[PDB]
């Protein structure tokens, strides 16, 4: 709360790319992967 300034280098907008494992198999994964997969991916949901 209350900072003062700061202004890093920046990148600009990054290319497209697949996702990360994990989410690419609803079958075979721990259950807090899938429930990660599935609250910010979306996919391992009703198996």
């Amino acid at each position: 709360h209350s900072s003062g300034y700061t202004r890093p280098l920046r990148k600009p907008s990054r290319p497209i790319f697949i996702r990360p494992i994990g989410c690419d198999v609803c079958y075979g994964i721990p259950s807090s992967t899938a429930r990660l997969c599935c609250f910010r991916y979306g996919d391992c949901c009703h198996l």
